[PDB]
């Protein structure tokens, strides 16, 4: 099979932009205030 | 089969924009205030 | 079969915009105030 | 006087998030399909 | 005087979230299909 | 006077995040499909 | 007066993140598809 | 099968932009305030 | 007066991150597809 | 099979830009405030 | 007056990171596809 | 199979840009504030 | 007056990192595909 | 199989640019504030 | 007045890093594909 | 199999640029503030 | 007045690193593909 | 098999540039502030 992700961005003026892609992966994260 | 995600963004002026894609993945997260 | 997600955004002026896609994934999250 | 904007975000798992702030500015944008 | 805007967001799992703030500004936008 | 913008972000797992700040500025943008 | 912008980001795992600050500036942009 | 990720970005003026790709990987992260 | 911009970033694992600051400047950009 | 990641960036003026690619790898990170 | 920009970055593992500062400058750029 | 990563960057003016590629590797990192 | 820019970077493992500073300068650039 | 990484960069004016490639390697790093 | 730029970098392992400083200068560049 | 890394850089004016390649190697590093 | 630029770099292992400083100078460059 | 690394650099004016290649080697480094 075909598994694809696409993301096209166009702008006259851009201040903040971000693109993130995740495919077939294991992500684990922990956060502690103190 | 075909599994696809698409996201097109166009703007004259953009201040805050973000695109996120997740496919076939395991994500685990924990948050603690203190 | 075909499983697709699409999202097109166009604007003259954009201040806050975000796009999120989730497909065939396991997401677990925990939040603690203190 | 005091003019302030605040935005706090916390999440166990976040896929798409964006924050935009505009203060005392002139923004002009134009969009054309073709 | 005091002019403030606040926005707090907390979630165990978040897919799409966006925050936008506008204060004392001039925004002009135009859109054309073709 | 005091003019301040703040934005705090915390997450166990983050895929797409973006922060944009505009203060006392002139932004002009134009977009053309073809 | 005091004009300040702040942005703090913390995450266990981050894939896409971006921070943009604009203060007292003139930005002009033009986009053409063809 | 074919597994592909694409991300095209075009802008007249860009201040903050970031692109992140993850495929078939194991990511583990830990955060401690103090 | 005091004009300051701050941006602090901390993460266990970071794939894509970018920080941009603009203060008291003139930016002009043009884009042409062909 | 074919596993490919692509990222094209074009801009008249760019201040902050970053591209990150991860494929078939093990990443482990730890952060301590003090 | 005092005009300062600060940017601190800390991470256990970093793949793509970039920091850009612009102050009191004139930037002009042009892009042509062909 | 074929495993490839590509990243093309073009800009009239670039201040901060960085490209990072990781393939089939083991990365371990530790951070301590004090 | 005082005009200063600071950028501190610390990481256990870093693959791609870049820092750019511009102050009181004139930058002009042109790009042509062919 | 074929495992390749490519990165092409072109700019009229470039202040900060860096390219990093990692393939089939073991990287270990430790950081201590004091 | 005082005009200073600082950039400190520390890492356990660094593959690609670059630092660029521009102050009170005129930079002109031209690029041609063919 | 074929394992190749390529990196081409072209610019009218370049202030800071660096290219790093790692293939099939063991890298270990330690950092101590004091 | 005082105009100073500083750049300190420390790393356990460094593969690619470069530092560039420009102050009060005129730089002109031209590039031609053929 | 074939294991090759290539890096081509061309610029009208270059101030800081460095190229580093590592293949099939063991690198160990230690750093101490005092």
């Amino acid at each position: 099979g075909l598994m694809a992700q696409m993301a096209t961005t166009a702008a006259g003026v851009a201040v903040g932009s971000a693109v993130g892609h995740v495919m077939g992966s294991a992500l684990t994260g922990a956060f502690s205030g103190g």
